[PDB]
Formats: C-alpha cells, structure tokens, sequence
C-alpha cells in the first residue's frame, strides 16, 4: 500500500516520504546551485541524486551492552543505542531517552529528523539520538547514577560523546541531574584534558554551565511559530480566521512540559485555551482555563481530573475532534492517522510532537483545503535552539550579558540624559526624559534569559518567513511541510556541494 | 585558647574559624537544596557535612628545588611552592610571590582564602597561590629571567600551569614583566600546540596580552564597596554617619599600590584623605592631602615624609588609632589584634589587604555595637574580576570592543538624529539633539579599559547586595563577614552537589 | 647602484630599503622603551640593532614536489613554496597562487610584506605566503582539486597549514572553492580532532564559514584610506587640492577585483572615474563613467573596449600620466619606475597593489615636492582586516549578530517610546518619534557585512591616522610610507621586547 493510504506506518518510513515531497520540489534549484564549467546538466542531476541519497540513511549507531551492580549485590545488563544520523557538520546533537521502548530503529528514525530540525532553525549541528532500555521508575537514584556514569564512559571511549564531536540532552526519562552527572563523568575520564568539557552536554543544571530560559524554550517557538503564521491574511481567510492569537480558542493534546508551557504563552498572548486532553482524562471549559490554577490543582491533586475551573469531559480521547481555532497535539506520534483525520475540526494544527500526523492523515487534511499544518521539524525546535547557545555559552567560558548589561545601561541613560538636555534647550522648561514604564522593568530584570529569548524569537522569525516564501515560490498552498523540508534539504545539500562530493 | 581569644593566631586557623561561622548559619539551607527522594533528612546532613569536610583542607601542593647559575659562575638550589586549594572550577588562581616569607604554611592559607574569593566576585575558579623563597632585590635581572623560565617549566610539566589547569598572576616581587617571560616559556615548550597559550598567566604585558585596566582594579573594588555599604541608611545610622562618600574622611594604613589607588578613587568620589600612614613613618592633614602631589614628593624625594602638603605624625606607628569614619588596613595581616582592637575609633573598617583583623579583634568591635567591618575577601576581589576578564581576552584573541565601538557609535548617533528630526516636526523650529558633554567624552575616549571598569562595577554592586540580603535574612547585624563566608560556602557547595559526591 | 637609483630592482630589495628608512627613524624611540635597570644605553642599543636584524629575514620556507594523476592517466610532479616570514606572533598569515610565476624568492618577499601589513592593521598574526607552480587554466576541475587536496595534507603534516600555526587565503589563480577544498581536507585528515578545523583558513564560501563583506574589503579599504587623507588641509593645500572625496577626479590602472571595486566605492562617494587603463586596451571619459554599465559591458563582450558610454584611449599605456587628482595603480608591481615616475601627474598616489613604486621613483616624487604616496602596506590591507574577522567568526562557532540583532532592536524601539511618551508628556500634544529614513534602512537589513564593515572602517581610520601622528612628529612631511614602517617595526619589535630576547 502506498505511503498516502497507509494506516500505521513506520516513523522512518514517514520521515522519508516527506523528505521525498520536499526533494522533488528542490531539485532543480539544486542542480542550478552547483556551479561547474566541467559539468553537462545531465552530469550535475546525476551527482545532486547521488547526495540525496546519502544524506537520507543514518550513517552510523553504536550499540553496547554492560552489566551494573544492583544495590542488594546482584548483576544485570542493560542494553543502549546512539545513532548519528548526518556528520556534514560536527558535533552531531540530539537527546537521551530512558525507556523501555528504546529499539534501534527508534534513535534512528528520531535521529533523521533531528538533521533536518537542526537545519530548519539554522542550528550548525548534524543529528543524533540516543537511549537506554530500561524503566527508570523501576531504580534507585544511585542506580540511575551508576547506569549514568557508565554510557559516559563508554559512548565518550568510541566518539559518541564529546563537545566536538557528539553533544547530547535531556529527553523522556532523564532530566537536569543525569546530564550534570555525564558531564562530571567526562571531565574526569576521557576528557581529562579537554578545556571545553562541560560543553560536551546541554540541558546541564545552571551550576553546572546550563542556560536560562531553557525549560520554557520548547513551548515559546510554537507559540511564536503561531504567531508568524496568524499574522498572514492570505493563510488566515483561506482557513476561515481573522489575523493575530487574541480571542482564538485552543484545545492542546497533553499536558506534559510541552503542553503547560505552551498553554501558559498562548494564555498570555490573549488566546482561550478551552480544552485539555490527557492520557486518561480530559477536562474543558468555552470560557478559558487559567493556567496558574490548573497546574496548581495538578500539583496537589495528582491529576487534571475534577479541576474546579471547569468541567471533566464525555469519553476523554474525543476532545480533539471538537471544534476549535487551533489543536496542538503534544502527546504521541501518530496521533493523527487516516481513520480519525476527517473528525478534526481545527483551522489550525500547530504539530508541538514529533510527527502526530501521519502521511495519509496529511493528505486528507490537505485535500480538505481549510487545515493549516505547521510542521514539527520547524514549530517545535524551539528548544532546539536555545541548547546551540548553552553550548556556545560553554565554549565562551562566559554567561551572556556579564561583560555588556552596565555598559549598555549606562550608554542608554546617558543617551536619553543628551536628549533631556536638548529638549529643554528648545522649549525652554524642565522636561523630565526617562524610561518608560516598560522600558524600566526590561532594564531592571535585565539577565541573560532575556537574550536567550530574543535569540529564539529572531530565529524562529526568520525561519518561518522562509517557509512562507518558499511555499509561495512554488505553488505549494497550505502545504508547509514540504516546504519546510524542502528548506532543509536545500542547507545540507550545500555543505556536501563546497566539501566536495568527487570521491564517490 | 579559644580563637575568640587568641593573640597572634595562625592565619590558616583565622580562615578556619571565619569558615565555620558562615557554615553553621547556612548549612540549613544547604540541606534544603539538596533534592533527593532516596535520602532521608538525616543523611542529608551526613552528605553535607562531608562535603565541608573536603572544602576547608588543600587538595593538593607541589614543592621543587632546582639550581640556576649565578652569572659570575657559581650555583644555587632554589625552593618553591604551588598550591591549588580546590579543583571544583578549573582552571584555579593564584599569585606568585618572590620573598624571603614564602613557605608551605603560607601558600596554603591564602590559597584557601582565594577559593573563597573568587566565589565572592562569581569568577569561576578555584583557588591557588604559589610563592618562590628568594630575595628578589639580591639578584640580577638576568639571574630573575632564569628563575622564572624555570618555574614555568617545571610547574607546567606536572599541571601546575596552563591555561585550562592554573593560572598565575602578580604578587609581593613580581610583576608583568614576569609574567611576560612565564607566558613565553610556556608557549615555546610544553605549550607549544596549545593554541590559547597566553591564556596561561594573566598580569601580563598589553603588547603579549594584558588588559587595560588591571593596575587600578583592586582600588577601583574598594571604592565600589564602600559605596555599596554607605548608601545604605540602617548601618549608616547605626553607626553614626550620614550617608554616602562626599565629606567623609579617611585614614588609609599602607602606600603601596592598593593604598595609593584607593586615595585617588576615594579623592575623585568627594572623601577627605586626612592621614597616611606607612611603615616608618606618617603624615597627616584634618582639611585633606593631595593624591598627585604627595605620589609626585615621594617620587622624587622616596619617602612621604616632609610632604610639604601636610605635616609629619608623632609615633608614626599610633595614626590608625584617630578618629576617622573609615580606616582601609593596605599593609601586612593582623594589623588589628586583641591588645589594640579597642583603640580603634573608625566607624566603617574597609579591609583592603588579606586578613588585617583577627578572630579576637573582630570579636571585641563587633560587641562594641558600633564598628562595620566590609571583609576583605570581598572588599579587595577587585583585581579578580578584571583578572577573570584578561583570561577571557586571551581565550577570545581578540580585545574587547574592537568589533563594536564604531558599529554602536553610528547606532547611537543615527539613534539622535531621528531624535532630531521628529522634534523638529513636532514644535516645527530648528533644535540640535547631540550628545552632551559627558556623552560625547566617554563617546570619544572608548576604549577597553571602559568595558574592564563597568564589569567590575557590575559585579563588586551584585556580590554586595547579595551580601547585605544575606546579612538580613539571618539577623546578622554588622557581621558582614559571616554572610560573606556564607555566600561563598554556598556556592562552592553546589558544585559538588551537581558533579556527585556519592563515590566518596 | 644605490637603490634610490635603481631601475628594475628585486622587490625583497625594496622591501628592505623602505624598512631600512623606517627603522633609523624610529630606532631612539625603541631604545627609550626598553626598560631595564640592568643594562646600559649602549646596551640597549645593541640589543635593538639585534631585534631588528632577526625581524627582516625570512625564518622559515617549505618546499615539496609531489605527483599527480592527470584524467587521461599519466603522472606530473608538481613544486610548491610556503614561507613563513615572522612567528613573533602565532598562527602566520597569508595567500596561495596558483600560477607559473611562484618561486622561492617571490613567496619569501611578499611573506615579508605581509608581516608589515597585518602589523599595519593591528593584525595579530605574523606574514607568511605560499604558491604553486602551474598555469591553472590548463587543468581540469577534478586536476585541480587533486592537487589542491594534497598541497593540503603536506603542507598540515609540516605545521604549515593549522588553525593555530598558519591561516591560508585567495590569490591569483585560487578562489573560495580551493578554500572550501583545503578546509575539508583539514578536518578529515591531520585535523580530525581539531575543534576549530574551519578556521584553518580564510576566504571560504558562506555555507562553509566564510564571512560576509569579504569580496569587497579591500576595495573599501582603499576609499576609507583616501578619505582619512583627504579630510586633512595642511597636505591637500601642499599638493594643490581642496578637501574631500567629491568631485576629484581618478584615473585607475586595472580592472581586476580591487580596481573594480574601488570604482564602486569611489563613485559613490562622489568622484568622478574619468579613465580605466587595462592590460591591451584603455578607455576614457571626462565626465566619469558609470561603474554599473562598464561591468555589464565587459561582462558580455569580454572587455572593456568600445564601451559605449566612453572612447577608447590613444596608445594605451599611457593613460596614467594623464592628469588627475587621484592614481590608483591596482595592477602590477613597478609600474612607477625611474624612468617613467616624472611622466606621472597625479597629486596622490593610492597604492591598491603590492609595491607599484619602486624606491628611485618614490624619490624623484618626493623631491617633486608635490604628490602624496599612501603606502600599499596600509592603504590595501583592508582584506586582511576582514581575514581577521573570519578567523575570529570560525573561533566562535556563531554569525556575528545571531545573539545580538533583536535584542539591540528591541531595546532602541523602547528608547524611542520613552522619549515619545516624555515629550507628549512636556509638549501635550501627540508627537511621533520613529527611526528616520536612514536608520529605518539600517535597521531592517542588519547582517553580519555592516559588523564587519564597520570593523574594517574603525581599522583604517586608527591606522590612518597614527601614520599622520608619526609623520607630524618626526617632520617626514608627506613621506607616509617611512612613517607606516616605522609604526610597523615598533610593534613587532614590543613582541620580542617582552617576549624575552636575552637568550640570543
């Protein structure tokens, strides 16, 4: 059965079904890229198919097996995976899962898309993606520590782990600690030597070399993701919407980090979140939900469920079929299949999880012609970039702002001092020239969260804007996954063009 | 004898004792932070309590002879020390005396003080100090340039130099010229692939890689915490001072380069600098003494005795003991004991030298009610900051503000210009917005040593502040020092929380 | 024959008068700064004459010889050269040729020049030059990229090719996609484990690292030092001009990248181009001549001749005696000699290429009183400025801008609503304060190029200017090239002051 009619499919076969719609729409562009008076036309199609099909096979995976102590005395082996999907660029970059569903074919399918994110938001790294077979839940903490000592070594003996040539993160399982732990692992071992070696892991607790504004940064790209979108006219009549995120109503499938902290920036931004949807519950509200109150309830009670904000919710896994501005599906891959794609009701799907919409579910969305999907290799890397500027931050030694925030505050108070003096030279009484209101608390909270967000926010800006232009480029409508694909196939294929493709 | 009472203890022990004060008020809240379901409130505790047990003693010290030739033919064996107090940062730091004083004991005290001292400033180093036993002035230049490749080669050799392991800097019989000839040894031998050699040793020349700034750092610190503290009405009142700089006067203990620079800060900032008093002899003024004529006489005549801008002092030795509202100790350690801390009148003590009060004294004037002492391993930390900064520069290769002051200048006047323009539509006659006159200096004189000086005002403010908070958070009073030692503690604690001390 | 008498002279001959004359003028100066207490003045002396005889000759040459396979299946032996001038400072700097012309003894004059002219730009990097003997066009694209790939790895094993030992850059016969070649090899070969493998050199393309602004920088290096000179009366009255770049007229000897771009840059400042002389043809125009329209023209004809909007110019190689304010001679080296220098009209003399003024015709056109040198050392060294940068770029893994452009935008547009809101506040009336034309422009276009230009702008105008302070202060008059050696030789020779050069 072809990909388009498919029920379940692999997520590898996904990936590369979408690679292919993306590859098609850019070859020409490629071909008239490469500059060379040696080469016929014919010559330079043949060498531009020869580099897309490299780049789409995982190039390599290390497995390993290794026995820990269990604290009553007895042994076990446990199994784990790194794959490194692309090395066009160095380090390779991408998270750690602890779980029992960790499998070969997983860290490579993940680790493809983990290229193409890191290309979609201009980020220099290939992809990689790693994980260990077993429950976490089911150890002790000296256990998990032991188990997380021993992948440092090993992964870092084989080049698997290090800041210049594979630099990992947290994923479902781990967390802040473990990567605190594998960086102190690798400055006392294998890289003894190395002046950089608290670089050679991201998502780090803030003592440790880690960077504000981390935990939120996933969930403010898809906001802003939206927000690049919703000011389009041209996208927002075709779907049946006004412009701008005040007033659109909302219902996000999860409620995981991803889903709180984007429920907290779309609330800020004035839309009404008026749905959650769990694992085991769901709750609603037409009104909005404060997000403050329902994380507070979460946290006491143990469950979203009976939140006194609003109502629990007929047959829970149904809530994403209701009608809304905007669904988020936060949850798992293949949320959205070909069997319940036509029950959704939403204008907009703004895909914060890995692939939630498979190939055939995508086709009859966009048959439909009122759906507008952004896609998850661009809308949710958010997080994405703000761990390539912890790992600058590692290599600068440095954190962001500490040479610049009093000279820059002084440089602006002098500024506006020249202007008050100016002003009352011309009109000839006293003028008092300060801050604002907002201007004020943006200088007395000035820290370096604030250039992290900025940094995001410029990113995810100038990225959106290119799939917009490029999909217009092309006539592709509302189908901006293969455009956005198309984007990234287009950056890697240069730095395989300049390196040099002769050898074979 | 308890250390409260003690006459002249060891300046380890004083370290020690001033160590345990601040870990007993904040070893509740370090075991608050330490997040652990696996662990009971009780072993908490007994983590904690290990953890201090490693901080306090010196890791490591590594001592050599070695001969050189006297330049008539002859041959000596020369003795030296290194010692790094605390790997949890590395690269530590520490300067290089050359004395006939230098010995074990005293490269391991003040090699701990130094720990705590970049902890203060949040420079991320542990701490170090080394010392080579010669009297420099009996030597030739010659013979100093062969004592000095020879330590750089030897303290390199076993890790004791290098710029991702330790990095050394001036003291009492070195200076940039020194350290000059270690960074070029370094570099030709055991550096010779490192490609941040001159990163090994900060103080050095600005030709090899020095920063603007340095020499006046440590002054520059003293001033900014002094203005930190007389802001603040609560001490001042308790005290008995109004508040602020302008009109108080000052005695000043030593004229060498920490008193002197400090006279010329506190001078710029409207303080009177009534007495001086030094070795073998002192001066006095009650209407204040001029810092460029009194460095002028002594310049010429080599003493500040017979200044004809003010007079000599009866027993040279008894200046401090007037009345004053601040005293700056700048000379030896201990200058202030049991058997004449009640001689002192000043209200405000700023300690700009290592350890001037001992544990009794500090005892005797903080039950006096009336004494606000600023510790010295915060009040003399300036010239750590800006030694941080040098480090930095080196590793960047590139000095600060060479890819900025034009881009920001042409901002800043593009910035006035639309200024400019939109006044002018506005009340419709012709008005110049220019820089004014203090604008258009620091416009005109930007250089280096501008961002050296706004980042070590940045953070001598903050580790202030923080300071204070502390100070108030624990019913403290005027015991600064407590809440100094406390802050510092904190963060050397958290290191080894996050890198894992469950091995042992 | 004295070299101020010279006809076709070696260009290392010139190279070493021109020091020479330099040296004697600032030789009491180098003695002043050697300060030691150890050593008498005739010591210092004769330590000085030492320093400056080890500065002029070339410390280091490689040569290889290694085979080839051309496509048709038979083997060449090819010769290549790398010279290393000076190592004072560490990684050396400069470009390769690919052309029939290289030998020992041009890679080691032009090496020599080029330790001077990174001096000249405050550069941290001693000269160094390379070459290949072959007559590029003669080869195929898959030829060229063998041999590029091996001078590579050879010159790496040797420690001529590294990020930290010597930075390779374009010449005649070699672009950025040789570079790309040169920096892949690097890093999969000898480089494999070097974190900064791209910075090995510069003059690469974008995808790879290169830097944006680098194709223009040293035509806007040549107009930023004219206007640096043509803003100064006291010499524009003594050569018969007013002030400024508007309405002089040029005349320029080439049309390669230097003498196209200069056109570019100048024309739009305000001169008028009044005449092109090329290598077989000239052409000329009174009114000036549109730099758009004679590239299209070239472009599609393949020359410069019968330019419509033109005439072309009776025996050709004379159109640089004509009259002008300005001469660019941008073409080959001696092209002024002593019998040709009276022919020569121009009031300055702008050298865009290595040495096109011998020493005999520098000397017939300083005694002519009246026609003012800017010496190639300075005036054409504006692509080194930008080198510099790109190496810095791929130091820190980041654009210049990516963690800066937003911030610095938000933070301006707040400073114009605070003085919006204060002067609605004052005047009681509504009253825009936006950016302006020109700063709205700036704004909306801002990338890595206008760092960079403004980089390179800040560099000329303090290089400049210090080579008028010099001149002023040792009555040179308007012999400006004897003042930017002499500030030359005074840095480099602070190196081995401080470095040490006790030893021999």
């Amino acid at each position: 059965k072809p990909m388009e009619e498919q029920s379940n499919p692999s997520f590898f076969k996904m990936v590369d079904y979408y690679f292919d719609k993306g590859a098609t729409v850019i070859e020409p562009k490629l071909v008239e890229e490469m500059k060379s008076n040696s080469m016929s036309v014919m010559d330079k199609k043949n060498l531009v198919s020869g580099i897309l099909k490299a780049i789409k096979p995982v190039n390599k995976v290390l497995y390993i097996t290794f026995p820990i102590r269990r604290d009553n005395g007895e042994f076990e082996v446990v199994e784990a995976w790194r794959a490194q999907h692309s090395e066009h660029r160095t380090p390779t970059k991408g998270g750690i899962r602890y779980s029992l569903d960790v499998c070969e074919d997983e860290v490579k399918a993940l680790s493809a898309l983990m290229t193409y994110k890191c290309a979609a938001v201009d980020v220099p790294f290939g992809g990689a993606k790693g994980g260990v077979k077993i429950d976490p839940k089911m150890y002790t903490d000296y256990e998990i520590e032991k188990i997380t000592r021993r992948i440092a070594i090993e992964f870092a003996k084989k080049g698997f782990l290090g800041p210049g040539v594979d630099v990992p993160a947290p994923d479902m399982g781990t967390g802040e600690r473990e990567m605190g732990w594998i960086a102190d692992t690798y400055a006392q071992t294998i890289g003894h030597l190395d002046r950089d070696a608290s670089a050679c892991i991201t998502g780090k607790p803030i003592v440790a070399g880690g960077i504000h504004g981390r935990v939120s940064a996933t969930g403010r790209g898809v906001w802003k993701g939206l927000e690049v979108f919703a000011k389009e006219p041209e996208y927002m009549e075709k779907i049946g919407l006004t412009p701008g995120l005040p007033g659109k109503t909302v219902i996000i499938q999860g409620f995981g980090n991803v889903g709180l902290h984007t429920m907290r920036y779309l609330h800020r931004a004035g839309s009404k979140v008026v749905g959650i949807q769990e694992w085991d519950c769901a709750i609603h509200n037409p009104a909005g939900i404060h997000p403050k109150e329902l994380e507070d309830w979460r946290d006491q009670t143990g469950s979203i469920k009976n939140f006194p904000g609003a109502k629990n919710f007929e047959p829970f896994g149904d809530l994403i079929y209701e009608a809304c501005d905007i669904l988020v599906p936060a949850a798992c891959e293949k949320a959205i299949h070909k069997e319940n794609a036509g029950r959704i009701q939403a204008k907009i799907i703004a895909e914060a999880a890995n692939g939630p919409t498979t190939p055939a579910a995508d086709k009859i969305l966009l048959e439909r012609g009122n759906c507008l999907i952004i896609p998850d290799m661009y809308v949710n890397s958010g997080g994405v970039t703000v761990s390539y500027f912890e790992w600058l931050k590692n290599l600068n030694h440095v954190s962001y702002g500490r040479l610049s925030f009093k000279y820059e505050e002084d440089a602006n108070l002098m500024l506006l001092q020249s202007v008050q003096d100016s002003l009352e030279k011309a009109i000839g009484k006293e003028a008092p020239v300060r801050p604002n209101a907002q201007f004020a608390a943006k200088i007395a909270g000035a820290s370096e969260k604030d250039i992290v967000h900025s940094g995001l926010e410029y990113t995810m800006a100038r990225s959106g804007e290119a799939i917009i232009r490029t999909a217009r480029k092309y006539n592709l409508g509302l189908d901006m996954r293969t455009a956005a694909y198309a984007n990234s196939i287009e950056k890697v294929y240069n730095t395989y063009r300049t390196a040099g493709f002769t050898f074979t």
